[PDB]
C-alpha cells in the first residue's frame, strides 16, 4: 500500500523509505519485492526494497521501468558500520551524475558493463548513528539499464583491492532516490 516514511518489512522484504518533508512523492509497497515511487517537484527523497542486513557476496536482480524528470539516481544503496560508509551502486541516473567532481579510484568491470569508482566524504550529515562525517563510495555504471543483476562482491572486491574498505554490513536495498524533481518508477527486486 502508500505509506508515509519509515522502514520495515514486506513480503519477505526489508523496506526503507525517507523524505526531507516536502511533500511531492507517493511511495507504495507492492507485492514480494515490488516498489513503486511517484514523484513530482518533490524535496530529497529515498526509497527502495531489499535486505537488512545486506551480505559482501549477495547477487541482486531488479526488473522493472525508471523514468526520471530531473536529479534522481537508481542504485543498489547501503551502508556499512565501523568504518561507516555510506555507499552506491549507481545502474541508472537523471540530470545528475553523481560523480561529477569526485576522485576516481578505479575501474571494474560486471554484469556487462564497466564501472567507474569513486570516493567522496561527507561532514557532519545525517547517518545511519547519527550526524557525522564519513565517506561514501560510488560504483557508477557507463551504460545505464533499469534491469539487470548486480553481483555486489565484484565492487566490493575491487573497491577493497583500491583500499576502500568496508565494515559490518546494514542495510542493502535497490532504491531510487530523488532531489527536487519528478519522475516515476517500478521496480521488483530479488
Amino acid at each position: 500500500q502508500t505509506i508515509q516514511p519509515g522502514t520495515g518489512y514486506n513480503n519477505g522484504y526489508f523496506y526503507s523509505y525517507w523524505n526531507d518533508g516536502h511533500g511531492g512523492v507517493t511511495y507504495t509497497n507492492g507485492p514480494g519485492g515490488q516498489f513503486s515511487v511517484n514523484w513530482s517537484n518533490s524535496g530529497n527523497f529515498v526509497g527502495g526494497k531489499g535486505w537488512q542486513p545486506g551480505t559482501k557476496n549477495k547477487v541482486i536482480n531488479f526488473s522493472g521501468s525508471y523514468n526520471p524528470n530531473g536529479n534522481s539516481y537508481l542504485s543498489v544503496y547501503g551502508w556499512s558500520r565501523n568504518p561507516l560508509i555510506e555507499y552506491y551502486i549507481v545502474e541508472n541516473f537523471g540530470t545528475y551524475n553523481p560523480s561529477t567532481g569526485a576522485t576516481k579510484l578505479g575501474e571494474v568491470t560486471s554484469d556487462g558493463s564497466v564501472y567507474d569508482i569513486y570516493r567522496t566524504q561527507r561532514v557532519n550529515q545525517p547517518s545511519i548513528i547519527g550526524t557525522a562525517t564519513f565517506y561514501q563510495y560510488w560504483s557508477v555504471r557507463r551504460n545505464h539499464r533499469s534491469s539487470g543483476s548486480v553481483n555486489t562482491a565484484n565492487h566490493f572486491n575491487a573497491w577493497a583491492q583500491q583500499g576502500l574498505t568496508l565494515g559490518t554490513m546494514d542495510y542493502q536495498i535497490v532504491a531510487v532516490e530523488g532531489y527536487f524533481s519528478s519522475g516515476s518508477a517500478s521496480i521488483t527486486v530479488s
